Order: structure tokens, then sequence, then C-alpha cells
């Protein structure tokens, strides 16, 4: 189901059964995957989230991120707890109301306290492009051409240790998929096509964890869009995506009339596809209802590599030609101890007051905000580069900046800088040991930015620092409606 742009969006407890075990939720929309909220680019959005929580095992508070909105003029609205927000309340509301001015294609909008989008706060986010420059390319795109990937867990969030290895109980592609022990016979999701119509598939990872290589047996993608960014046409016969990463890529029906299976192998949980597992189901009108018979290719010819994705748009790169060609250039300590994650040796925790609200109280300097060593202030338009070097424990880390894309200057498992063509994203892996993942993005955008990797239970072991870009810009950029100021008197009030 669509919503939006102007809609109420509802948050609730729910048991649900995806793979055949009932457990307890945090829903959006009442839905599991929470309801796409839609909208064409320049559109106001203005969601109402209803707070109406009450199974504390989960946290009755909430707070919602609109992933990979740049939100530039309401930081207020970006959602992430205790960095531009308190957590709203049970019983409350709040109006999250913002723009997308210049941006269009594939997002997704998840909780953003705590480890709570695991327990299922997550959906998709779309916005239409009326003039998308790849629509000649195929006939359909729509509800039914989007495709979630979901880790599912049978612990509860809040209970995961933590970490500690944790790893998923299933996976869910659009809402449905089996456990990977004792794998009960439930449903699996379908996705539906007429022999010979082209499909805008709009790839969606939900994940609070694991990467997961996906494909279509008898079938190419051809990528079009990564991350919100157009690209250039790639066909690839499997894809490596990571944790928050979207693409859209087409879908060619070309293959005979018939079932085929569409495969999401996690990098940890269950290996492989015996019963059902990992799995949903490519139906063609015309085929009969039956469980595919098909096979993955044993050897896959064109995965996707992400040095070969390029933007549609001349986006270039900002900067200087060699490493540290920025005006403030950065290079990250990423460490893990002692089930903790460090940014140049900081674990984060969440401060009391937000960062957001320690700005507009009067602070002035990354040194006059809390926590303490959690914060690099950025000076304003300014090219950024931020090299995050790999070795912390696994990984592969996929790392995400709020507010913002990037130039992905180099990727994992490459050691080739490129300065030229380089596809511009918001959420990367950083690879492995010695790789040297690099970003470049210039500050247009005043406000704290949380930068973080995306699998949740490293975020909740401290892998985060937040990047308060032009501090003397933050408060006159942002003017904060009475309900983001009523917040935090409610929540300290509650707690
Ligand atoms: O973005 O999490
Ligand atoms: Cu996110
Ligand atoms: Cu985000
Ligand atoms: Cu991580
Ligand atoms: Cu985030």
């Amino acid at each position: 189901v669509q919503i939006g742009p102007v809609t109420d969006l509802h948050i609730v407890n729910a048991d649900i059964v995806p793979d055949g075990f009932v457990r307890p939720a945090v829903n959006a929309g009442g839905t599991f995957p929470g309801p796409v909220i839609a909208g064409n680019v320049g559109d106001n959005f203005q969601i109402v989230t209803f707070n109406q929580l009450i199974e504390c095992s989960m946290l009755v508070d909430t707070s919602i991120h609109w992933h990979g909105e740049f939100q530039k003029g309401t930081n207020w609205a970006d959602g992430p707890a205790f960095i531009t927000q308190c957590p709203i309340i049970v019983g409350n509301s709040f109006s999250y109301n913002f723009n997308v001015p210049g941006m269009a294609g594939t997002y997704w909008y998840h909780s953003h306290l705590t480890t709570q989008y695991c327990d299922g706060l997550r959906g998709p986010f779309v916005v239409y492009d009326p003039n998308d420059p790849d629509a000649n390319l195929y006939d359909v795109d729509d509800d039914t051409t989007i495709i979630t990937l979901a880790d599912w867990y049978h612990v509860l969030a809040k209970e995961m240790g933590a970490g500690g290895a944790i790893t998923a109980d299933s996976t869910l592609i659009d809402g449905l998929g089996r456990t990977h022990v004792n794998v009960a016979a439930v449903p699996l999701s379908v996705i539906t096509v007429e022999v010979g119509k082209r499909y805008r598939m709009r790839l969606v990872s939900i994940s609070c964890d694991p990467n997961y290589d996906f494909s279509i047996d008898g079938h190419d993608m051809t990528i079009i869009e990564t991350d919100g960014v157009d690209s250039q046409e790639l066909t690839v016969d499997e894809i490596q995506i990571f944790a928050a990463q979207r693409y859209s890529f087409v879908l060619n029906a070309n293959q005979p009339v018939g079932n085929y299976w569409i495969r999401a192998n996690p990098n940890s949980g269950g290996e492989g596809f015996d019963g059902g597992i990992n799995s949903a189901i490519l139906r063609y009108d015309g085929a009969t209802t039956a469980d595919p018979v098909t096979v993955a290719s044993t050897v896959h010819t064109k995965c996707l590599i992400e040095t070969d994705l390029h933007p549609l748009s001349r986006n270039g790169v900002p900067g200087n030609p060699h490493q540290g060609g920025a005006d403030c250039n950065l290079n990250l300590s990423l460490g893990f101890a002692c089930g903790n994650f460090v940014i140049n040796g900081v674990s984060f925790t969440p401060p009391t007051v937000p960062v957001l609200l320690q700005i507009c109280s009067g602070a002035n300097t990354a040194a006059d905000l809390l926590p303490s060593g959690s914060v690099i202030s950025l000076p304003s338009n300014s090219t950024i580069e931020i090299a995050l070097p790999a070795g912390a424990a696994g990984g592969p880390h996929p790392f995400h900046l709020h507010g913002h894309d990037f130039a992905v200057s180099e990727s994992a498992s490459n050691s080739t800088s490129n300065y030229d063509d380089p596809i511009w994203r918001d959420v990367v892996s950083i690879g492995g040991v010695g790789d040297n993942v690099t970003i470049r993005f210039c500050t247009d955008n005043p406000g704290p930015w949380f930068l973080h990797c995306h699998i949740d239970w490293h975020l909740d072991a401290g892998f985060a620092i937040v990047f308060a870009e032009d501090i003397p810009n933050t408060a006159s950029a942002n003017p904060v409606p009475e309900a983001w100021s009523n917040l935090c008197p409610s929540y300290d009030s509650a707690h």
C-alpha cells in the first residue's frame, strides 16, 4: 500500500508470524513492512506519527528517520534519537514536515531509537520523478515492483546480546520468508510478471545487519539507480546489497512462462535455499501455481562490482584528484574491542540532551558539545573527504551518512581511487582488512548529521559519530516547530 505525501502514520504493537513463528513487533502503519510512503520530487511531506506503543519489551518511545532524505533546513525532522530529537512518548504524536527538493528515487524509513527498527518499524519510501530520465527503460513501476529484503529475529531486539555476534532466524522478502531452523512450510512471497514486459524493480535493503546476494533464476538485472542516484545502465546477474542500500533494476520478463526462484543469501544465518529459505517466487501470468524448480547458475558471470557503477548525471567528484585533495580531509580510526565499537577511540553513547538542542541552546563548537569525543565539527561550503579503513570486527560494515549522499572515491576490495566518475550513494560497504573506502561530499547542509555503521547491533555498540556541520549557522538554517521543542520536556518528565 502507498500513502502520502501527506498522511498519518500510527505506530503500534502487534504480534506477527512472517516465518510461522509468532512474536511481538513494533509496526508503522500497521503492516510489515510498513506501507510505502510516496510523493513526487519537490513535494512537501507531512507525516503525522502517532505513537501508540504499549509493549515496553521493545520500548514504548519512538523516533523515525527518513533514510537518505537530506532534510536541508529541517534537521529537526531527521529522526535519530538524541542527535536531532528526543523520542516521541507513547500517547503523543509528532508531525515530520519536510520537502524533498532535488531528490528522486528509492529510499526507506525506520525507527532510529536504539535497536527498535529490528523489531519491525521499517518500510519503503519512494520519491517518483514525473520526468524520470529512466522512464523509457521499462513498462511498469508501482507498488507491486518494490522488493524489500529483511532480516527477522525470534529474539526481541532489546534482549539481543550484544555484541556479541547476533544472527537472524529468517530472511523475509516482501514480508514473507521461512525460518532458518526447523523450517516450516509457510507462505512465500510472489512477484508476478507478464511475458515481454519490463519492470522497474526497486530493491530495498531494510536489514538490521546482513548483506544479501540477490539474484533471480533465469534472469538478468539492469541497474539504473543506486541509493537514490540515477546510474548508467549496468547489467548484472547477482547483486550484493548491504544493509540500508537501494537499487532500481529493470527486469525484462523474457523467459518462458513459469516459476523462477528469487534468491537472497545473507552473509550470516541460514546458508542455501533448502525448503525454500532465502527465497521468494517470480511467477509469470499463465504459469501453474507451484514452487519453482529452477536452479541458480553454478557461477554468476556478471555480479555487481561497485566500481562498475557510474552516475547518469555528470556528478563528477568534488576537490582534487589525490588522497587529501579536499579542504577538510579525515581519516577515521574504526575499532572494536570488548563488545564495543569506537570511532577515533570513542564509543558513541547517546547524550541526555539531543545534539541539535545543545546547539540551539547556544553551543558553538564540537568542544562545547556532548557526548565528549563523539562530535567533529565541519566548516561550511567545504569539500570533505572521509577515509574509512576497515579491520574492525566483522564486517563488512555498511557506513551511512545522514543529510548527504557522497562520491565513493574508493570501494571495497579495490585499492584504486576514482576521481573522475565514481557512483554516488548514501550507504557504502567499507570492505575488508586493508581496504580504504573513501568518500567525498560538500558541506551545503548545516545541522548535526549522524555517521554510523548501518548494522543496528553495531550502532547500539557505539559505532557512530556526529558531524556538526556549520555549527554557527545551524539555528538560523533549521527553525524548529514548537512540537519539536516540546519533545524533550515530555520525554524527560516521563522518564
Ligand atoms: O540511517 O540509519
Ligand atoms: Cu538508515
Ligand atoms: Cu539516514
Ligand atoms: Cu558494522
Ligand atoms: Cu542513521
